[PDB]
């Protein structure tokens, strides 16, 4: 197993100033560093206080990179389909140098509506446009002379500057939580995946994971387990029954930052290890669940929330390093 | 008269990886930090060895930003013609409150054809994406319930998240088309420009400023000295010689690679005051010279090029700091 922390943002400004919190997240990022997580992730959303502090990952994530010196820097993820493949090659190759070669790049879908109604794009070709954004993508960072003759963009032959640090470039993870076939076709072109275990059955992310496996063992390909990430809502206390109050006000806050984006429950979700709340001993327990049904892989640990304060977030970290990092390592 | 440093890149793998460059940038801007100097600058290019390893100027910003403390983060320039409004406004306001409120925002035009082709943009269409675009994310950025429609995007309403740290936004500079309505249309806007007299004839600049002022006065804005910035590429040594041989190397390669881009010169530069390049005695008398002509106003001191070491765009940096920082103080 590997750990990293997540900051994923569901404030507003009523909640928290955007200068308070992305102090705050930066601080975390430098203790994720300090505390020896194996690295810092953060999403991109648009307009609305779930996820909406982050319209551009890669630009909290220069600057995380620039605070630390160790943690892998992950994007979780960007979204091809409102960007160019020039500017998305382009930025993440300036960031994979910057951070000496600490970058994973997660592509995901997009599914907000106001997100494509404001970027005057259908979801209807959104599919392929992710393909092929992602594709475009690995071919300006893998080639030069790059002749790109796309359903939405045409461009060369061209060489994207700068080249990237990592060879051939940074790994590339896709996201799924819609369709385990987006998983083959993942491991068919040797990507790494990521998952959604917080809204899908146990039984449904094993099945995905075995396609997966069984689709990259076909393609010659044996993933890691940094090929495969999951995130966690995350919140640790030696009181589990502050863990539950704190943790599951946390979770009831991006549950409703997320129900007004799109447009008994906490206790279950905890029980069914779709969310990493408690003392370190009840997390402890509910992480070997987890790797009894899925293998070894890669755990973001989300830590912040709505105004939660940072030295909650900071204290999560803290005992999770205590007491469960060296258990892992 | 007030003094930053510009950090535009014309250098390619045979003088400087990538990672080399990088990494040397960054440490200018922590000595720019330390040194007292106004503010770091870089661009947005792409393709070429002329400013190429720069596609995004923000994401090494954002990483510059979070390396100092003091110094201001300043696009020089982003460029509107590729990007969504949407984008552009929500990656600077994260910049913004990463660097807690040190960003001033340059917008720049294009003129490169590579760029133009590669982005499938009609040269014809620039001024008006540029007026639009700058228009745009400056609404973005100073309300809320945000609706735009214009000639290429219409979105909303939308509250772009993150809010900007400084209130109502940002200093916003454009670069102006030499057309006189361009710099009158700043002054009207409040925005601060940013002119070019290494290219320009003198009296070209002043013509400019002069309509620039005017329309400001006009309009009831005072424009201060940090509403008007210029970049002159910049090498001081204390032998005369030594500075005219590799500031000389310096300006000639950086001229190369725009030649190369939109495909005694250096000492008639000199000599018109068009590049700060000598003992710190000279570069005295030349900076004298360009503040009677102009006024107060700011100057981005272009100190890196090629293969130049470290070492002695740091030179330039401590002697400039030394002799000619406390003259302008
Ligand atoms: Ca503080
Ligand atoms: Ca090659
Ligand atoms: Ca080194
Ligand atoms: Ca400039
Ligand atoms: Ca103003
Ligand atoms: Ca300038």
């Amino acid at each position: 197993m590997k750990f990293g922390i997540n900051l994923f943002p569901t404030v507003g400004p009523a909640e928290k100033s955007a200068g308070q919190h992305f102090e705050e997240s930066l601080r975390l990022a430098e203790l994720a560093d300090e505390l020896g997580f194996h690295h810092v992730k953060t999403v991109e959303h648009y307009f609305h206080e779930y996820g909406g502090y982050s319209p551009d990952p890669v630009t909290f994530l220069a600057a995380a990179a620039a605070r630390t010196r160790r943690v892998r820097l992950v994007t979780g993820a960007v979204l091809p389909v409102f960007t160019h493949p020039l500017k998305l090659a382009g930025k993440l190759a300036m960031l994979d140098n910057i951070s000496q070669g600490r970058l994973d790049v997660g592509f995901g879908r997009a599914f907000l509506p106001d997100e494509f109604t404001a970027f005057e794009i259908s979801m209807d070709e959104s599919r392929a446009r992710f393909d092929e954004g992602v594709e475009a993508v690995r071919r300006l960072w893998a080639e030069e002379d790059v002749v790109w003759e796309g359903t939405f963009h045409r461009f060369g032959p061209v060489t994207m500057l700068p080249r990237t640090w990592q060879r051939p470039h940074p790994r590339i993870l896709v996201a799924t939580a819609k369709t385990p076939a987006s998983a083959e076709a993942a491991a068919r072109a040797g990507h790494g995946v990521m998952l959604v275990p917080s809204i899908n059955p146990r039984e449904q992310v094993q099945k995905t994971l075995s396609l997966y496996r069984d689709a990259a063992s076909a393609a010659g390909f044996k993933p890691t387990e940094e090929d495969i990430h999951m995130s966690y809502n995350c919140y640790l206390a030696e009181d589990g029954q502050e863990a539950r109050q704190k943790g599951g006000q946390a979770s009831e806050r991006a549950n409703r930052a997320l129900a007004s984006a799109v447009s008994g429950d906490f206790d279950r979700a905890v029980a069914e290890r779709k969310a990493l709340v408690g003392t370190p001993d009840e997390v402890r327990a509910a992480i070997d669940d987890i790797r009894g049904w899925f293998g070894d892989f890669t755990i973001s640990l989300q830590v912040i929330s709505g105004a939660m304060p940072f030295e909650e977030s900071a204290r999560t970290m803290r005992l999770f390093a205590e007491h469960l990092l060296p258990h892992y390592a």
